């Protein structure tokens, strides 16, 4: 009766393995115990910036779109913050690179860009900058259908901002125009895209080996990017990361643009992610036996 | 050419492996960094230095694309490893003791006109017998006769000084305010705003009063005004490392015999998870 209405978080979710780090904590899988439901939860101490926590929650209660993760609520433990959040069985593009030590196939890409695509053209209509974008933040489910992840440094346009100037991202992903301290919009996230484009293709962005710092003052001035080994790659995926990383933001094109490129358009359905989760996925099960 | 084993961690810009020199069974750390100029800064820095407190260079070969650079090895780790491995952070006296060797490290590259610009735990070395020594020349600067300061904003967003990170130029007393981080590093776990995003905190540094320790009451009046000292907003002002040297907290520090079962602990917990 009144005993069900103070039942604890810990008492509520059934909490196990750590997945990996976001914006401001940790995130674990969780199950529902009364519906069986599975989750990921992020945990945020007292002590983090808890307006950015509200931002990030904001940013994804706005959101209803199939190609960004869900926000489900939120539990107090102790001071701790849970934000409860869609889980994604396969977990990011990062981590099934990592298990596999396997790059990914022109057909792999092509079909995950494309989903991704779709989650940045739904984000950029809703004047919503990501600002994090890169194989970390893309998620995969069971079914090979991915999702945009981590809003931690996600920024908000409106009528009276139509440009935001914060200097935040990931140095390597980071679009020139966001380093410089002129005013940015949506089409940094597509420059991210870009050097993600490349990360998929060979493991790491370009400068990787590099220092971050360093690199953050070079990609302003230096020409655009490029694939290490231009010759191992069709003239469509080279055309396509040619589209993304172009200096010049007024010039460079939109999500909606680039759904239309050949490297894009020609996409297959996520049939042919099976090899790539199943794989990724075995390699998971098989490390946790070791217990 | 020589035997390499295990992964020992990521410097700044490489990957750093254990390795046995094949004639002479001296053991050794490499760090593999790929080629796409900047590098040889590192191994000139390097060579210029010959310090018992600094990690010395034994050479070079390219092995493919990848450039190895042969080091000194330290059969302790870094203090960031140590500090990980037992789930504890150090004691005022473990610190003092660690920061005094730092500090004669920092004496010794400050005079010869050199600047580490990335001095954290991470950075900071122990060999088997707990002398410290300063690794990862990555990203250090060289002063010159036309060159009194540097202008370059590199570093770790957390233990950069205000003045590296504004446009205006610096000197070696960069590396005073990030010991003074490392100091609280070592003390609470992690630096401080390290709850906050780092590009947030790197806009926050110049602008925010200096960080102090986050429960001032379990910690001497010594090691609360050493941090202090660091921690001086004015590079003008800031202590140097000659002057710290000579500072309660550090000149009254215990010899390395204090660090032995903190090493003993730190390398039996490796041993441990390597056989697993
Ligand atoms: Cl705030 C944040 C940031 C990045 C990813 C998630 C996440 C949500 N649902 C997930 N399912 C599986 N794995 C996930 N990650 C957690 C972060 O490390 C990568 C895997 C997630 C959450
Ligand atoms: Cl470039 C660089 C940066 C930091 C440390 C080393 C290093 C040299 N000799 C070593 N022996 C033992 N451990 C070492 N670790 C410390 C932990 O991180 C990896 C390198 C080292 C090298
Ligand atoms: O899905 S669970 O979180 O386990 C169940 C919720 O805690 C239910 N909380 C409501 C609060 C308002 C009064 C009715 C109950």
């Amino acid at each position: 009766d009144e005993d069900s209405l103070t039942k604890q978080p810990e008492e509520v979710f059934d909490v196990l393995e750590k997945l990996g780090e976001g914006s401001y904590g940790s995130v674990y899988k969780a199950i529902h115990k009364e519906t069986g439901q599975i989750v990921a939860i992020k945990q945020v101490p007292v002590e983090s910036d808890l307006q950015e926590i509200i931002k990030e929650i904001s940013i994804m209660q706005q959101c209803d779109s199939p190609h960004v993760v869900k926000y489900y609520g939120s539990y107090f433990k102790n001071t701790d913050l849970w934000i409860v959040m869609e889980y994604c069985g396969a977990g990011s593009v990062s981590d099934i690179i990592r298990l596999r030590n396997k790059t990914l196939t022109e057909d792999e890409i092509a079909t995950i860009l494309q989903s991704t695509l779709k989650g940045l053209e739904y984000l950029h209509f809703m004047r919503k900058i990501h600002r994090d974008i890169k194989a970390g933040n893309i998620l995969l489910n069971t079914e090979g259908h991915a999702k945009l992840a981590d809003f931690g440094v996600a920024g908000q346009l409106t009528d009276t901002m139509a440009k935001r100037n914060t200097v935040i991202g990931t140095p390597f992903w980071m679009a020139p125009e966001v380093i410089q301290e002129i005013g940015y919009n949506c089409v940094a996230d597509i420059w991210s895209l870009g050097i993600t484009a490349i990360e998929m293709a060979e493991g790491k962005p370009p400068y990787a080996d590099i220092h971050p710092m360093r690199a953050i003052f070079m990609i302003p001035t230096n020409p655009p990017p490029t694939f290490r080994k231009p010759e191992l790659w069709s003239d469509n995926f080279t055309d396509f990361v040619k589209q993304c990383l172009v200096k010049s933001p007024e010039q460079r094109a939109t999500a909606t643009q680039l759904l239309q490129h050949p490297f894009v358009r020609s996409a297959k359905g996520v049939s042919i992610l099976r090899d790539l989760i199943n794989e990724a996925m075995d390699v998971k099960l098989k490390r946790q036996e070791s217990q």
